[PDB]
This record gives C-alpha cells, sequence and structure tokens, in this order.
RNA sequence: GACGGAGCCAGCGAGCCUUGGCCGAGAGGUCUUGGUAAAAACUCCGUCGUGC
RNA sequence: UGGGCAUAUUCCA
C-alpha cells in the first residue's frame, strides 16, 4: 500500500539519524486546494477518536489556572479522591506573573506537558506566560469549564468547582488529539508517536482524520474545509515530506 | 530555617538560529514546526525540624 | 455629580 510502505522506512529512518532519535512526535501536513479562510483563533479544538488511546491523566502532567479566589477552587480539586491525582498545580494569573517572571520561563515547558485555565482568564495567557514558550512544537494551554452552566444576562452570578465534570473532560482531552486553525494551505496534526501503536492504528487514525476534518455537515468545529485536499505528507519532526495521497 | 497561602503602603516617567509544504520563471511572500537566548521588605495564618 | 467590577447596566458618596 501506499502508506505503510512509506511508514516501515520512516520508522526505519528513526533509529538511524540522531537529528530524528530526539523527537517522539508524528505529526501530517494537509495540502487543501484553496485558503482555509478563517485566522487567528489561538484555540485549539479537539477530533473525537473513534479507536484508541493516545494518553491518559495517569501518565503526564497537568497544570490549572484560575481567576481569584483560587484558594477557593485550589481545595475541592484535592479534597476529592477522583481528582486528586488528575493535577500537578493549580493557581490563578495573579500569582503566576509573580512566581516566575522572564528567564525562568524555559523550564515550562521543561517541566509541563500540558496547561489548562479557565474559559474567563484565557485571553491573556500569551501576555504574562511568555512569547518564546510560542510556537516551537504549537503547544498551547486548553479551556475546560469549572462547573455547568451560569448564565450572566442581568445578575452577577458565583459558581462552584464541580471535580467530576473536570474529571469528565479532562479525561476526554487525553484520549483524542485536537487542531489549530489557520488560514493557509497547509495544515499540521499531530497523529502518532512511537512505540504506542501499530502501522494500521496510524492509518485508522489517517483515516479517521479525513473522516471528522471533511465533514461536509458544515458543523462549527467539524469539518471546516471545503474544496477536497490536494495531498497528504508525514514528518516527525525533522524527515522529509512523505506523501501517502498525492 | 524551610514550605504554602492570605493581607498591604510609595516615589523619579507617557503628566536568535532550524524542518517542510503552497503560490510565484524569478525577486520574494505565505505558513507549519524544534532547540537555545531574556514593589521589595513587613503582618498574620497553617505543615517539617540541622548536610559538606 | 464622582469612583468599581462585567465589558433596557449594577453598587457605592
Amino acid at each position: 500500500g501506499l502508506a505503510e510502505k512509506a511508514l516501515k522506512a520512516l520508522i526505519l529512518q528513526c533509529e538511524e539519524n540522531p537529528s530524528l532519535k530526539n523527537d517522539k512526535d508524528i505529526h501530517i501536513i494537509i495540502n487543501t486546494g484553496k485558503k482555509m479562510g478563517i485566522n487567528r483563533d489561538n484555540i485549539p479544538r479537539i477530533i473525537p477518536l473513534t479507536k484508541y488511546k493516545l494518553f491518559k491523566p495517569r501518565d503526564l502532567n497537568i497544570l490549572l489556572i484560575t481567576k481569584d479566589p483560587s484558594a477557593l477552587y485550589r481545595e475541592t480539586l484535592t479534597k476529592d479522591e477522583h481528582t486528586s491525582e488528575l493535577f500537578k498545580e493549580i493557581i490563578s494569573v495573579k500569582n503566576l506573573r509573580r512566581r516566575f517572571k522572564g528567564s525562568k520561563l524555559t523550564q515550562l515547558y521543561k517541566d509541563f506537558d500540558l496547561v489548562v485555565a479557565d474559559y474567563r482568564v484565557h485571553h491573556l495567557l500569551p501576555e504574562v506566560l511568555g512569547s518564546r514558550f510560542y510556537h516551537g512544537s504549537k503547544k498551547l494551554p486548553y479551556m475546560i469549564r469549572m462547573s455547568k452552566e451560569v448564565k450572566l444576562k442581568r445578575q452577577q452570578m458565583v459558581e462552584k468547582c464541580d471535580p467530576i465534570y473536570v474529571r469528565a473532560q479532562l479525561r476526554s482531552i487525553c484520549k483524542n488529539t485536537s487542531y489549530i486553525p489557520n488560514n493557509d494551505n497547509c495544515l499540521s496534526v499531530r497523529v502518532g508517536y512511537i512505540q504506542k501503536h501499530s502501522i494500521p492504528e496510524i492509518l485508522q487514525n489517517i483515516q479517521d482524520t479525513i473522516n471528522f476534518l471533511t465533514d461536509k455537515s458544515k458543523r462549527p468545529q467539524g469539518g471546516v474545509i471545503k474544496g477536497g485536499i490536494i495531498s497528504i505528507f508525514v514528518k516527525t519532526s525533522n524527515s522529509t515530506s512523505l506523501p501517502i495521497y498525492q
């Protein structure tokens, strides 16, 4: 087949070249026939994968930020045994600006691999979080909810942290992967990870990626592009653009 | 002596290198990626107690 | 009439 022959020599290409030996993420690059249309949401959006896990909250570090009072919410998730392990560190921004300003910032994505923040206080992350975090892997913080619905028409309503819900979408972001909308021709999605899958699991990851990505129901967040794709290339971090479809 | 919170006062001022796609003869643009580089003090509240 | 948070207002003097 077209794909799996190009994947075998890619996996052999991993274990022979030391520039490729140190980068374990696998991306795909999508040439679309025209440009996509919209840009600079700076928000990832998640695809529902239908077969197999990528990661789980046991295995990695999870980091949370909120608005004042953070002391009200930093106790609830650790006084429940379901969610006490599901995070590593929990603060607000107002500690975060004075804890790690500037030169310590290089050890941020060294010491972490997933960042999440409250939906209210997301719109100022790259200011205090720093420019150098962008955009080397294009890892970016995620947006979740702290409770159920709070409406805001004419009354000023308080909310309480519901831990089982945080557990519910927090388990939901680990099994899947996401993507970044932009206004260009090319589009990259990490879909593969070495020593954790087989080849046809990756084949179903790619065929599922075409399933959700070319959803013709014109749904918000579901099937954005139109007009059909040109080609799909595969590279890890420094390997060449090896095609599957042309 | 640590650790972690919460409290809170001022004055001098504006008064950097990479991987790859798409278009373009080209000049170049347009992006996706990896690494390296850049108030304090104090007040109180709770946990632990000496190694060159 | 003057300040605060949210970004047919609301609270305070």
